[PDB]
């Protein structure tokens, strides 16, 4: 019986689902942990204790409590991205698709969705992992963790609430990989983990914490890396968020203890409602709720750790997405908008900058404006907006990556970027957004392949390149077959800086992915905002 | 005579001189003030004393004390600019071109040398009057004033070396210029004063300062503008320098007086040899004695005086050149040669900068280094050295014209902005230096209307267009006669290119990198 699988912590039955003319086998809702409810809230994740008799695994689990957006109600460009089951604090679970028959020992993948560490869900339809896990005939996790305030409130010196519980969520899930799923037929010997934004972060946190190193083998990393401005925060800044949290609830602040024991007594949507009112300025692109540099979780600081090439060494793939920055921009900048060309006046220009760049004082606000402003043209609005848009982008994401792939090649074993710069044939969002943070992963997991989605050839054709390059490299460290015919992916190396585009066009290697940008980001503008 | 004047200091002699196939009138070094020697020596000029008998104007006067360039010995490139006669400091005279026969009333146009203030003379060759004064008609008068230490040593407070007598020494010669030029046939309501370098840095002072505004009409600027960073020094810069050009020479430090005389007993070259021991810093196109910010010629900073509109309100007619500063990089900057492309290493990219800003701290640097750097490409020896060439020129010349041309066009009458950009077919200094600072002189004075010279038809037809346009705004306050050099507006800041093609009309002149030297620099260092 394929479907019926015993692991350390009780037997589970999962179902035959079909696929692209073919079937594949499917475990869906698997428990890892004991549901962090009522006393367990915002403390560590405990093991799934066993349970006697058939765990019935045919269904998508529970959603983590989190923040629904709800700007474009009726629109599936961001309704795709909402919970699509019922939220509740017990959604600690993971899903498992498997090729059929089942493989002896192969290759696993596990994936880890984004979403700010606000939100994100296993369950979305964008992560069906049948297509992946059938065409490439490799064994797809997909996990899930705690978001917001309940995966992330941070009160350093407590046990109740440590913070990084929801990074404790994911290693959990992938201490069951490594000891359950040599029974679905999986190598834990080799398991890629990747993610995009903040799963991509996740990954690239993993690597630099000494307890998930020997998790895994290989990691890709998708529009995220562990250093990024929003993806941390230090203790101070976390204890100030969750004091001022409580304060928001009324509770009661004489100690850690009373402040968690009233937020416990909260419910959950009490908790969301108000977790946006935290945050130190206005801002875009910043999150309430992140992992916090404790000691713990992380040695120290995460710049002295690449620098001393404290971290696991292996083989990472990475790269992001031509315009990471509009989809933020659109939802708090003014003079964007979904339904019109959004020229930017310079009056709105100058007030995104500051929104980017909340942590800059004036002068690196001038420096800002100045990198990025076309003085022979300012009033021009097209060169605002793509403006914001690029400085959003590699503020956030470009730059901090770069930086990243940089420090980690000087120890790591083999390195491969990428720049993604296809813009989707049937993209629901305006034109102006171009490539947007996210829209790769469709090609990832094969949404092209299936004919009523209306994919072109051509992009069919890219998602089955892409997934490829994505399993290979999870087979072996190295996207490219040996001894095959098709163009090479270079190898990034220090010297070089090789990259190639992501497109249905000839491949094609660039060198020095925007690094005009990225020193500005990486080695000036930090300098000059440590100046006083 | 035509030729014999009576000035109200005396009689003088002029002398017939050929020009072009034709003749005009000559009156060569005209006394305008009392022989700055001896106790005379860092104080401000004194009227020249009347004198009985004719005074032979024939011949060029004396050139005043001043360093002399030895670089390149017998390369007429870099010796067309030292003195070409005795030098002494028994220099204050003037030279004036008349058409034949006299004209009445005519527009007067009185030249301005550069040279950094710590040199340059008036009887240079690349200035030599008759061209012009003969094609466009116009009397022509070419002054002189003290360099150096002799004309800026400033110790305020003091009446024996104020400082700015070489700006005092250019007023004293325009108010001569403005009680005499009527008898030379020019008209004393009607006077251009024009200038290059050091030069445009002087005319644009005298827009500024109270005391020389009535002593002309219009001004032109060459390559110069009276706020650029090595064109002036605060009383306490100036006393500073002055104290430790006295410790350099083993003088008396006890007092003004003292240190004063003893400057005064120390033989020209003496003062010459340790002149630019003085500077704070290792640094190019940086001088040591140059005009201070005394608040007396100059009320108060030039800044407030430029927002405040404290200034004499006319017209004026500015640009430069495309390549200011690779004469500089040349000298003191290493990696360059005058033998060689001179491709710079990254290392000597960022010694030049240092020399560059020497003000500037390690965050300025960094700022002006990533400005001027293609990081997709920066072990690149051609453009590291283009680079360096733009920060000279853009930081020293270019950019602190646009501020002014900005400012003033707030208050002024009509603005004429142009960029100069013609590479001479006969240039003898190497191409990597391409338009160089001050070659459009030679244009601006005719040199190309003379066939032993070897210039191009394209070149003179040139030369004709800009000493038409340089003459008819003299007269008029446009250049243009009734292909149109458009005003310069706050708006649209239109200006033109010069050169041998068709004329072209652009806006905002390299805006983005004054943007940075203007605005944000200053800022950060202000900053930090
Ligand atoms: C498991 O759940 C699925 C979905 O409701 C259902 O079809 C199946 O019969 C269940 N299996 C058992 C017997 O629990
Ligand atoms: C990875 O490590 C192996 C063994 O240490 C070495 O042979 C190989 O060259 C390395 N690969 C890269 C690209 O660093
Ligand atoms: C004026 O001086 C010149 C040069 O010394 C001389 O040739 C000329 O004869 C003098 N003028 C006269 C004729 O007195
Ligand atoms: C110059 O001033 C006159 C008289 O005030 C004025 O009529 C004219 O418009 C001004 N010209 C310019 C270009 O400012
Ligand atoms: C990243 C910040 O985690 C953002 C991911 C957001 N979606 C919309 C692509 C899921
Ligand atoms: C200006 C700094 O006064 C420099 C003038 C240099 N020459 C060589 C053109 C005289
Ligand atoms: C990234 C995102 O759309 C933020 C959610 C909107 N606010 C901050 C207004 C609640
Ligand atoms: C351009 C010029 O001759 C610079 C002056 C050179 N030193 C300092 C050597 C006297
Ligand atoms: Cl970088
Ligand atoms: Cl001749
Ligand atoms: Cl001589
Ligand atoms: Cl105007």
């Amino acid at each position: 019986s394929e479907l019926l699988v015993n692991t350390k912590s009780g037997k589970v039955m999962g179902t035959r689902v079909p696929v692209l003319s073919s079937h594949i086998s499917a475990f869906l809702g698997i428990p890892f942990a004991e549901p962090p409810v009522g006393n367990m809230r915002f403390r560590r994740p405990e093991p799934k204790k066993p349970w006697s008799g058939v765990w019935n695994a045919s269904t998508y689990p529970n959603n983590c409590q989190q923040y629904v957006d709800e700007q474009f109600p009726g629109f599936s460009g961001s309704e795709m991205w909402n919970p699509n089951r019922e939220m509740s604090e017990d959604c600690l679970y993971l899903n498992i698709w498997v090729p059929s028959p089942r493989p002896k020992s192969t290759t696993v993948m596990v994936w880890i969705y984004g979403g700010g560490f606000y939100s994100g869900s296993s369950t979305l339809d964008v992560y069906n992992g049948k297509y992946l896990a059938y065409t490439e005939e490799v064994v797809l996790v997909s996990l899930s963790y705690r978001v917001g305030a309940f995966g992330f409130l941070a009160l350093h010196g407590s046990q109740e609430a440590p913070g990084n519980v929801g990074l404790l969520d994911q290693r959990m899930a992938l201490q069951w990989v490594h000891d359950n799923i040599q029974f679905f037929g999986g190598d834990p010997k080799t398991v890629t983990i990747f993610g995009e934004s903040a799963g991509g972060a996740s990954v690239g946190m993993h690597i630099l914490s000494p307890g998930s190193r020997d998790l895994f083998r290989r990691a890709i990393l998708q529009s995220g890396s562990p250093n990024c401005p929003w993806a941390s925060v230090s203790v101070a800044e976390g204890r100030r968020r969750a004091v001022e949290l409580g304060r928001n609830l009324n509770c009661n602040l004489n100690s850690d203890e009373e402040l968690i024991h009233c937020l416990r007594e909260k419910k959950p949507q009490e908790l969301i409602d108000v977790e946006w009112n935290v945050l130190p300025f206005d801002s875009i692109f910043r999150f309430s709720f992140v992992p916090v540099i404790d000691g713990e979780f992380f040695p120290t600081s995460l710049e002295s750790m690449l620098n001393s090439g404290n971290f696991k060494k292996t083989q990472i793939l990475l790269g992001v997405n031509k315009d990471e920055g509009s989809f933020f921009l659109l939802y708090g900048a003014p003079g964007f908008s979904k339904d019109s060309e959004s020229k930017i006046s310079r009056e709105d220009f100058m007030s995104g900058v500051k929104l980017s760049v909340p942590h800059a004082n004036d002068l690196g606000l001038d420096a800002v404006t100045l990198q990025y402003t076309d003085w022979m043209d300012d009033n021009n609005g097209i060169k605002n907006r793509d403006g914001l848009d690029d400085i959003v982008g590699d503020h956030n994401v470009i730059c901090p990556l770069m930086h990243f792939v940089n420090k980690y090649t000087k120890f790591g074993n083999g390195t491969y970027l990428y720049f993604f710069n296809h813009r989707a044939s049937n993209l629901v969002w305006p034109e102006w957004m171009g490539v947007i943070h996210g829209y790769e992963i469709e090609f990832v997991f094969g949404l092209p392949l299936v004919k009523e989605l209306n994919y072109t050839a051509e992009e069919e054709a890219l998602s089955r390149r892409i997934m490829h390059y994505w399993a290979t490299f999870a087979k072996t460290g190295n996207p490219n077959e040996p001894h095959s015919q098709e163009s090479k992916w270079p190898l990034f190396t220090t010297k070089e800086q090789k990259f190639i585009d992501l497109n249905t066009e000839p491949m094609k290697v660039h060198q020095r992915l925007r690094v005009q940008m990225c020193v500005f980001w990486n080695q000036f503008l930090p300098k000059l905002l440590n100046a006083t």
